[PDB]
């Protein structure tokens, strides 16, 4: 029933998943000034080059790439977490324009789009089990902005025209995650929760600084996908994005001066 709209938006959630009014929701704006530079805080460690993407899905919020996630092939560690964090799949949140589309905000600025790289916590077994746990998630963020093209996205945009509509997939093979990340891991930090529902408070954020580029090609096809079912009444999949939430009794740590 949720979606993006205007009866069914992130204004109406906490209806149905009353912890939309919680207190470590996400995304927030990230106050650059603000934030405390923690030097404590590790490189983080992404290790992809084991990974093994499966599946491309239209699943009627985002497309996503989910990943084999039954061994540590593709992990996130060190950072701010303790422990092993296995990838289980990645998807955007973008706009209807190139001025809105991202969830989190740097003082205030909305990029283009934000790609989401979803782990979770192996000492818990399963991704369902995480989701019940404060430290069970770990969301990469990153930043899209629209200038020149991103050339390991490309193979990406070029099947969302065989995903057009809610309910259908595709293979997608031997697609290499690493290709999606800036130079820099500098990052900001702080506990948060996911932003669809159920909008668990189960993540540890980690957003990274440095955008990534891709051109207008690229993102105009992201805009042609479609919220609704094949046949239904078109309703483009833009403006996927939940706005900033209160940041309460939370602390932003930067990794970086
Ligand atoms: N924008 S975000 O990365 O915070 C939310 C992405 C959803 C994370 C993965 C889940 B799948 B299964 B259940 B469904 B719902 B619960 B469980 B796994 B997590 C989320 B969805
Ligand atoms: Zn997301």
């Amino acid at each position: 029933h949720w979606g993006y709209g205007k009866h069914n938006g992130p204004e109406h959630w906490h209806k149905d998943f009353p912890i939309a009014k919680g207190e470590r929701q996400s995304p927030v704006d990230i106050d650059t000034h603000t934030a405390k530079y923690d030097p404590s805080l590790k490189p983080l460690s992404v290790s992809y080059d084991q990974a093994t993407s499966l599946r491309i899905l239209n699943n009627g919020h985002s497309f996503q790439v989910t990943f084999d996630d039954s061994q540590d092939k593709a992990v996130l560690k060190g950072g701010p977490l303790d422990g092993t964090y296995r990838l289980l799949q990645f998807h955007f949140h973008w706009g209807s324009l190139d001025g809105q589309g991202s969830e989190h905000t740097v003082d205030k600025k909305k990029y283009a789009a934000e790609l989401h790289l979803v782990h979770w916590n192996t000492k818990y077994g399963d991704v369902g089990k995480a989701v019940q746990q404060p430290d069970g998630l770990a969301v990469l963020g990153i930043f899209l902005k629209v200038g020149s093209a991103k050339p390991g996205l490309q193979k990406v945009v070029d099947v969302l025209d065989s995903i057009k509509t809610e309910g259908k997939s595709a293979d997608f093979t031997n697609f290499d995650p690493r290709g999606l990340l800036p130079e820099s891991l500098d990052y900001w930090t702080y506990p948060g929760s996911l932003t669809t529902p159920p909008l668990a408070e189960c993540v540890t954020w980690i957003v990274l600084k440095e955008p990534i580029s891709v051109s207008s090609e690229q993102v105009l096809k992201f805009r042609k996908l479609n919220f609704n079912g094949e046949g239904e009444p078109e309703e483009l999949m833009v403006d996927n994005w939940r706005p900033a939430q209160p940041l309460k009794n939370r602390q932003i740590k930067a990794s970086f001066k």
